[PDB]
C-alpha cells in the first residue's frame, strides 16, 4: 500500500522539478528518512512514467534516487522515491564561491562516468530527430515558455527559435547515453562530493552535447572560466560551437 508507505510523515509542496509534476516532500518521521512524491495528471502523468522506468535502468549505473513505490492509473501516476541529501550543484556553488573549479571538476567526472555507459545498454531513445519532433509538438500546443529564453533569444517569438534552430542542421551524431537536463539544479553535492544526480525523465541515448550544451549554459551564469574548464576537464580542447548552439536552441523548447 502507498499508505503504508506514506504513514507518520509530515508533508511539504515543491514548486520545483522538470516537468509540471506536483512534488511532495515527506519528512518529519522519527526513525525514518525524507522521501520524495512526484503526481502527474493527465498529460504530466506520462512524464512521471517516463522518469520512472528511467530510473529503474539508470540505477544499475549511476546514482539516483531509490524508487520505493510507484502507481499508475489512466489519468494519475504517483511515483515515490528516497531523498538524496544534500544540495544542489548550484546552492553549493552560491555557498562555496571559492570552491567553482572544484565543483566543475566534479561535475566533468561525474559526466564523464554517464557518457562512458556502453549504449547498447540502453533502451531509451533520446536522439535529436525524436526530440525536434517533441519540440514541434510543444510549439503547436501552445506549451513553449517564450519568457524563458536565454538573452541571445530575448524577444524572440517562439517560430523564430524554431526556424533558426534548423539553419544550423544537419550533423553526425556522437550518441553516447545522456541525462538530458543535466543542469546545476538536478547534480547534488553532499559533504563536499557529488553524490547523486535526480529529475531522470529524459533520459536516452543523444549526442553528448545534449549534457555538455545546458550545464555550460547554468556555468554562464557564474563564469567565463568555469564554462570553458567543463569542456577541457571533460576532454574536449576544441567546443563545437554548431552542437553547441543547436542544443541550447533545443532546449528553449522544453
Ligand atoms: N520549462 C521547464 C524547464 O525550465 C528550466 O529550463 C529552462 C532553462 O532554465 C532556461 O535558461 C534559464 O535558466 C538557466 C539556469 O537553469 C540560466 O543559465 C539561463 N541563462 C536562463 O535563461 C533555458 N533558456 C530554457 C530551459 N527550458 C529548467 O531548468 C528545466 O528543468 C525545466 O524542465
Ligand atoms: C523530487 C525531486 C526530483 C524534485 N528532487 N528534488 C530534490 C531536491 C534536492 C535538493 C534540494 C531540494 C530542495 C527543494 C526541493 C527538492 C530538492 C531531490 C532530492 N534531493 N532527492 C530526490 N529527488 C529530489
Ligand atoms: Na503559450
Amino acid at each position: 500500500n502507498l499508505d503504508a508507505d506514506l504513514y507518520g510523515y509530515r508533508w511539504a509542496r515543491d514548486n520545483v522539478g522538470q516537468s509540471g509534476a506536483t512534488i511532495y516532500r515527506l519528512y518529519g518521521k522519527p526513525n525514518a528518512p525524507e522521501l520524495f512524491l512526484k503526481h502527474g495528471k493527465g498529460s504530466v502523468a506520462n512524464d512521471v512514467t517516463d522518469e520512472m522506468v528511467r530510473l529503474n535502468w539508470l540505477t544499475a549505473f549511476m546514482p539516483l534516487p531509490t524508487i520505493k513505490h510507484f502507481i499508475r492509473t489512466p489519468d494519475d501516476a504517483w511515483l515515490l522515491t528516497t531523498a538524496i541529501p544534500g544540495k544542489t550543484a548550484f546552492q553549493v556553488l552560491e555557498e562555496y564561491p571559492d570552491s567553482g573549479e572544484n565543483i566543475v571538476d566534479a561535475l566533468a567526472v561525474f559526466l564523464r562516468r554517464l557518457h562512458s555507459i556502453p549504449v547498447c545498454n540502453c533502451p531509451f531513445n533520446s536522439d535529436r530527430v525524436f526530440r525536434l519532433a517533441q519540440a514541434q509538438s510543444r510549439m503547436n500546443n501552445g506549451l513553449v515558455d517564450a519568457s524563458d529564453f536565454d538573452d541571445e533569444r530575448n524577444g524572440w517569438p517562439v517560430e523564430q527559435v524554431w526556424k533558426e534552430m534548423h539553419k544550423l542542421l544537419p550533423f553526425s551524431p556522437d550518441s553516447v547515453v545522456t541525462h538530458g537536463d543535466f543542469s546545476l539544479d538536478n547534480l547534488i553535492f553532499d559533504e563536499g562530493k557529488l553524490i547523486g544526480c535526480i529529475d531522470v525523465g529524459r533520459v536516452g541515448i543523444a549526442d553528448r552535447y545534449q549534457d555538455l550544451a545546458i550545464l555550460w549554459n547554468c556555468l554562464g551564469e557564474f563564469s567565463p572560466s568555469l564554462q570553458k574548464r567543463l569542456f577541457q576537464k571533460y576532454g574536449i580542447d576544441n567546443p563545437d560551437m554548431n552542437k553547441l548552439q543547436f542544443h541550447l536552441m533545443l532546449d528553449e523548447f522544453f
